[PDB]
């Protein structure tokens, strides 16, 4: 509960998300 915490917590599950969705393979 935190304006620091919420935010980093929802950009971590985006940047997962993102990391198997892009994958700049080749």
């Amino acid at each position: 509960r935190s304006a620091l915490v919420n935010s980093y917590l929802w950009q971590r599950w985006e940047n997962w998300f993102w990391n198997v969705t892009l994958r700049p393979e080749r």
